[PDB]
């Protein structure tokens, strides 16, 4: 039996941790389950959800919200690997493995479908996984993170980019692996590689989910939609808001204005784009930039009160502004969850500190330890009252899972 089973600690290859610890992942999933139960139910939330993203982050946290939060039935659509004999898969799906196994525990349905989101292929199960199960969805959440996309009509791959645009920016930063403060420089985008990560992280496959929904009828009137997106501090502006990824993002603002207008004129629906504050994911080290702000705004939060990872910001989003009687709404009809980040005496200290850490004073500077404990606590890793000493079968199988 110890052949099918391993001891599996964290691996980490080119800034990525290539593994995931199955009980760790469960603890994490029900940590953020316990979460949402504490702070208690909500009212006149969705009860048939699409979360389009559902496995890690923000989507596996508007998931378990749904679920625990507002009692409803949950579908979710993810790419994940699933784990075998030697090799543990994906935290994702260890995570919805946890999920669908507490969901039957509180006799909600669980259903998951894992491919690829931005085919047609996977619309066309997912419409008939909501046709045989549900009848219509009150909700969809549209929470994809990927760094390229195939197009499903044409065929062609458009691969994202995380570049400014117009002039190159010198970005300072914390090399996760060395533990060094660096800086370095990064080339403006091409049109075309603003365009390929408009594509990719845009509004367009958002559009395309629904509108297909729509056509097979599976929408309820009154529905909603929301897709996340990320502003940031003035700090972030040159790299994300004014880059090619916030180009993708503000593509998501002229493509919420013909969504909204679809679901109002059916049962006085609604759609908006959802702001999200920053948090540790899978890709914070990307670019060493995010280690580096996200420790600062971790240790500034903290001080305050205020820091929140994804089921907080999630929680509160569903509870204030998706389903409560006072959302936050700003200028431009988006909902804001975001705004303990981007207070003025926040930013000041985080900008404060930007400019005097060293490799000396990090850990008197900076929640780096925070920072690196939330990534490991991702792939399971470190967390309270699990056995990281006992041997584990890595091939988790998950029921009602539809494998695209
Ligand atoms: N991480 C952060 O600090 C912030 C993220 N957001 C936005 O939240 C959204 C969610 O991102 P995170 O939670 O960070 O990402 P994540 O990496 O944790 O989750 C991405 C989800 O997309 C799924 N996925 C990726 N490619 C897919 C594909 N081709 N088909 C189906 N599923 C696919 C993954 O399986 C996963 O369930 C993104 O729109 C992101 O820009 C908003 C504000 C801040
Ligand atoms: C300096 C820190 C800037 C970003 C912090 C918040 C954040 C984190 C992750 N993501 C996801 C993401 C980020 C960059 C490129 C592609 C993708 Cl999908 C976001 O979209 C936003
Ligand atoms: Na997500």
């Amino acid at each position: 039996s110890h052949m099918l089973e391993m001891i599996i600690k964290p691996r980490v290859r080119g800034f990525i941790c290539v593994t995931a610890h199955p009980t760790g992942c469960e603890a994490n999933v029900k940590k953020q389950i316990d979460y949402v139960t504490t702070e208690g139910p909500i009212a006149n939330g969705p009860k048939r959800v699409l979360v389009i993203g559902a496995s890690t982050g923000y989507g596996l946290a508007a998931r378990i919200t749904a679920a625990f939060g507002c009692g409803a039935d949950t579908l979710g659509v993810f790419f994940e690997r699933p784990g075998e004999e030697g090799k543990p898969g994906t935290s994702g799906w260890y995570n919805s493995a946890a999920f669908h196994k507490f969901a039957a525990q509180k006799g909600l349905y669980a259903k998951s479908i894992n491919g690829d989101a931005f085919s047609d292929e996977i619309k066309q199960l997912t419409i008939d996984a909501i046709k045989q199960d549900l009848g219509q969805v009150d909700q969809v959440i549209y929470s994809l993170a990927s760094p390229r996309r195939t197009h499903p009509k044409t065929g062609e791959v458009f691969n994202s980019a995380l570049k400014p645009i117009g002039n190159a920016v010198n970005l300072r930063g914390l090399d996760t692996d060395k533990e060094v403060i660096k800086e370095s420089v990064l080339q403006p985008a091409t049109q075309s590689e603003i365009d390929s990560t408009v594509a990719v992280m845009g509004g367009e496959d958002w559009q395309m989910w629904i509108d297909a929904l729509l056509d097979a009828g599976v929408l309820a009137e009154g529905a909603q939609t929301t897709a996340f997106t990320y502003l940031g501090e003035k700090i972030t502006h040159d790299i994300y808001w004014n880059g090619s990824i916030g180009a993708a993002k503000k593509d998501l603002d002229q493509k919420v204005l013909a969504i909204r207008e679809s679901l109002a004129a059916h049962g006085g629906g609604d759609a908006r784009v959802s702001v999200l504050k920053a948090v540790v994911s899978q890709a914070s080290s990307a670019i060493p930039m995010m280690p580096l702000y996200l420790s600062l705004l971790f240790k500034v939060m903290k001080e305050k009160g205020t820091h929140e990872g994804c089921i907080e910001q999630v929680y509160s989003l569903y509870k204030d502004s998706l389903c409560g009687d006072s959302p936050h709404m700003d200028q431009e009809g988006r909902l804001r969850a975001d705004y303990k980040e981007l207070d003025p005496e926040v930013q000041n200290q985080v900008q404060q500190l930007w400019d005097q850490v060293t490799n000396d004073n990090i850990y008197q500077l900076t929640d780096f330890v925070g920072y690196k404990s939330e990534f490991l606590n991702l792939f399971g890793f470190g967390i309270d009252g699990v056995d990281y000493d006992a041997d584990v079968n890595p091939d988790v199988k998950i029921p009602n899972l539809i494998q695209g």
